This record gives C-alpha cells, structure tokens and sequence, in this order.
C-alpha cells in the first residue's frame, strides 16, 4: 500500500495544499528549521512538565478524551518567542492556509498546542478532529471544503516504534466509516521540524509508544476559518506581548477583526463598522 | 394566505421555538416590556443619530449591503444599561435559545444592533441572513438544525405602510429559491416590544417605507451557537462595564469560555484546561 506523500517546504510549496486535497495528508519536510524547533522546545519545556493530567480535577474545562499519559499545553504566545514570531508568521503555513481557505475568507489559529506523550503511551482511537468542540462541522455537506486543517509538527523524532501518527489516505472523502481499521493506516515517520498536514476529515490517530523509554513531542497547529470559534483564548495574554507581534500574528490570535470571502463582506468581530485594531489603537511590532 | 403565528411571551413560552421550527417565523407579543423599550430607545438615541451611512468612506469595515437610509449601531453593552442588564438576561430569550441550540451547545450574541430606517427607506431585497459574514452556513446540510436565529424587536410601531418586515412562511425549509417573490410574503405587524423571531434560513426583507414621514426602529438580536464567530466584538468594552454584568451576560459577549454539547466536550476559548473567567479573575455583578 501507498505511503504519505512527502513534499519540500522550499521547492514544492504550491503542491502542498493540492496534495492534501487529493490524499488527505502530506508530510512537509523541514516545515520548521531545527533552530526554531530547538528554541520552541526550550521555551515550552517547563510548561509541559508542570502540566497535570488532561482531566485534572482542578480544571474548569477538563479534557476527558486524551490519555493520562498525554500532556497538552496551549496558549503558546506568552510562553514562546519562537512560536509567536517564527511560526505564527511562517510563510509556508500562510501560503497553505490561504490556498486552503480562500473560498471562506480569513483564517486563524483554532489551537496551537504542544503535546508530549509519556513512554508507553497507548495509541489513540482512530478519529477525526473537531468532534469534541465543534459539533457544527458534522452537519456540513460531505463535499464542503475543509473548514480546518491540522499541522502536526514533530518536535522530536517520529518512529513506528515510538508511536508516530497513523493516517488513512483518502479517508477525508469517506462517508462510510465501516472500513475504519488500523489495517488501513500508514505512518508519518518524521524528523524534528517535519510536519504532517491533515484536514478535519482525515481519519488518523496517535500511535502506540512501544519502546517504554522514548518521549514523543509534537506541536499541533489547528488552523481554521475565522468563522469558527477557537478552542483556546488569547484574551488573557498581556498587551505588551500582543503589541510585540505583527498585525498578521495579532489577527491569528483574535486580536484583530476578520473578513469573510463574500463579495460584499460585512466582517467579523467589528465595532460599529470599524476594526478591533483601529478602535483599541493596538500597536504592532513593539519590541519587549 | 396564512399569517405569522402570534404567541404570548408569558403563556406560550414553550410553544415559541416549536412554532418557529415548523413555520420559520413567529411573533412574540410583548417580548420586551414598554418600560425596557423606553429606556433602550433613550440610551441608543444619540448613537443612531451620529451614525454615518453603512458604507461610510471613514470605516475600516464598511457595510455595502444596507441602504444609505439605514443606520445600524452595534456593540450596545457600553451604550445601554437596559440592553446589558434586561435584554441580555431576558428569561424568554434564553429559554428560546436553549430550546433552539441544545443540539449544538452554548450560544451567544452574534450581533445585537439597533437599526433605524429613515422616511421613504426602500424595501430590502428578499434574503437569508448570515451570507455576508458566514459563508460556512451555506455549506450546512439542508436539514441541519439552525445555527443562528434573529429576534427582530420593534422599538417603534411596525405597520404595512411604514415598512414592517416581510417573511415567507415555510421558506426556512426551501432549497429551491425560484418561487421567491414578494407575492409569497406576509407582514410582521407589531407594537413596540413585540419581536419577530426568524431563523438563518427564513426568507425575509425589510419593507418599503411609504408614508414619507415615519421613522421605523428595531433591535435585531442575532443569537447563534458559540461555535460561530460573532459579527461584532466586545473586546474594547471597559472592564468595569463587563464586571457589572451577570456571568450569563458575560458569556454572551465573549467574556467567558464556552461549551459544546459533545458528551466529552473539550470546550471553546479555554486556557490550558481553564476558563477565561477563572484565569482573568473576572468579577460579576459589580455595580457602577
Ligand atoms: O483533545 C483533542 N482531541 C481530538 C480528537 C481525539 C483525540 C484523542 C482521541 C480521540 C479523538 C480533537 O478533536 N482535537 C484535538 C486537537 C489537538 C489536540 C488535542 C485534541
Ligand atoms: O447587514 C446585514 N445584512 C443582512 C442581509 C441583508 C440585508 C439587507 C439586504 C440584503 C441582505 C445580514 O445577513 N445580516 C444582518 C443582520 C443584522 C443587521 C444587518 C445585517
Ligand atoms: O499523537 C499524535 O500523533 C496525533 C494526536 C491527535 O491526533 C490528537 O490528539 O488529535
Ligand atoms: O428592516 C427589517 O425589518 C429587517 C432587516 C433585515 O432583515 C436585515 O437587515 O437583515
Ligand atoms: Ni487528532
Ligand atoms: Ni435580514
């Protein structure tokens, strides 16, 4: 059976979205440079170590879906300079997203999270994303263009033995889920900085960690149309941090108004005909 | 032909959503008391008078759809005590919305706006709402439950001669728009405080003002599932105003996290497993 298509971030940029559109998955080799992965890991390191179990009894909004051997930390902008600057302004990410979402309009980050899987983390069940947060997506027509996509960026090696992600190629066009089986999957073997890109309809799952020693870490960036509400809030991010960002990064974090692709678009998150950024006179690219 | 069903806010509360579900429209008599209409009008009065044309060349996000004889003012919470307290906490509104949106989860205000139509304002073309802001809604399956509804509350008399709203009953279940004609419409004749309730699929239009003397005003409250992005932002509303509100009103304005109806809901606008309100220690019901 056939493997996940691999593409260069540098040379095959225009081929990336068409490939995902056709097959439901693609590996973008060197999506983030090793330098950015290095800085990213450095900055989130302590935050993943202090993170409790997904369903911790201290949480307002516990996650009952992820395994107890999973640590997920989101709202990365205040934690990570590499995230807020380098990845939020990634030229490759933005070309792919504008390729993907042009039918709808503006897009933004629905969630940027680092996930770390402890040794011997079991495989997740095969699934489509968004079903625990956006029930609306299940009511979309089967051929509706994808309203969100997920960049699963390796922050450590992805191997078959350490639980590299499984995908079923072509499953983004499936309606019937009766042939859903691990038998039908292929693996995303990746070096740090490579990214597996899937859609909200691609059937996939985290793999079983079988070494008992390796700790797999990933940066999952769910990008979605600005018409859908993010899983995470940047409302509590200090204004000096927000004002350090580019206008584009600000929009991605919900600190700007948004636009649909309707010819006479009337806009989203507007204030009596004016943008958030104008109204609040929000500054941009003000260094810390 | 048959008229829009009229229901009492007091005695037929449980019948309201089922009626809209069946017919696509209902008139809720005395939705807002005359006292609340009175205070509401008093408070927004100067803000509608200073409002420029919808497509004013000074605007970041001009509205090119509304007539030049329309004045729309939104983000009402900072302007209006009656809005922020009485209508955002309306028991009737919240019963109807929880009736309507229980399949999806939490709902919030996509837009609360006062619209005032000058004398001799022409009829709007027949339309469905949401098509200039949320192209996603057109990709929903035809039988998907409505993801937003619109309360068109009369703030002055609605008469046939002064341009009372037209609706086509049953048109929320139409797929084929070839019998779209003013011939097929009936009118929402209303006293101040009555509300016409429609869905995002109900075909309707503002009427032609024919007296040349009357000024019609309405409060349009588009309520929608929390999975869809509001047309307006409350990000720039002073924190003392937000802290004067109830927790429910805060959630409605995007100053709280939200939940979907998925059995293991992982939530919306959350911060590392915790709510906005906890994280920012947002106070509630702190009087001005
Ligand atoms: O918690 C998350 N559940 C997934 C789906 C899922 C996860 C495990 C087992 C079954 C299903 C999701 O829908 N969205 C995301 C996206 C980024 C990170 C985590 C999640
Ligand atoms: O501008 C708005 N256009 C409408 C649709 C429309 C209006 C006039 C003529 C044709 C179509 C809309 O989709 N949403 C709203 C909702 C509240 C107030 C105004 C509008
Ligand atoms: O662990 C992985 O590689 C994939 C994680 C995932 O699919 C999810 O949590 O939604
Ligand atoms: O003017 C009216 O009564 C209806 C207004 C309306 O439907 C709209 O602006 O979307
Ligand atoms: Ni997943
Ligand atoms: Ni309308």
């Amino acid at each position: 059976k056939s493997q996940i298509p691999r593409l260069s971030a540098i040379n095959d940029l225009h081929k990336i979205w068409p490939t995902v559109e056709e097959h439901g998955a693609a590996i973008i080799e060197s999506f983030l440079s090793l330098d950015i992965v290095r800085r990213l890991n450095e900055e989130v390191d302590p935050f993943v170590k202090i993170e409790p179990i997904p369903a911790a009894k201290t949480k307002d909004h516990p996650n009952h879906v992820l395994s107890t051997t999973t640590r997920l930390v989101n709202v990365l902008a205040p934690i990570s300079k590499a995230y807020r600057e380098d990845v939020l302004n990634s030229k490759v990410l933005h070309r792919i997203c504008s390729d993907a979402f042009h039918v709808y309009g503006d897009y933004w980050v629905l969630m940027g999270a680092v996930m770390e899987l402890a040794p011997s983390n079991p495989a997740q069940p095969l699934h489509r994303d968004m079903r625990f947060s956006h029930p609306i997506v299940e009511y979309l027509k089967p051929d509706a263009p994808a309203t969100s996509i997920n960049f699963l960026v390796a922050l450590s090696p992805f191997t078959a033995e350490n639980g590299a992600t499984h995908v079923i190629l072509g499953s983004h066009k499936w309606q019937n889920l009766s042939n859903v089986s691990m038998d039908a999957t292929v693996r995303a073997l990746m070096n740090p900085g490579d990214a597996l890109l899937i859609t909200d309809s691609t059937i996939h799952c985290g793999g079983a960690e079988t070494t008992g020693t390796e700790t797999r870490r990933l940066l999952t960036i769910t990008m979605g149309i600005s018409q859908l509400t993010p899983l995470e809030s940047n409302l509590a991010v200090p204004r000096p941090v927000i004002e350090s960002l580019t206008p584009l990064a600000q929009r991605l974090l919900g600190w700007a108004s948004q636009r649909s692709a309707a010819p006479r678009d009337i806009g989203l998150l507007t204030i009596r005909g004016n943008s958030i950024e104008k109204t609040m006179n929000l500054k941009a690219e003000q260094p810390l």
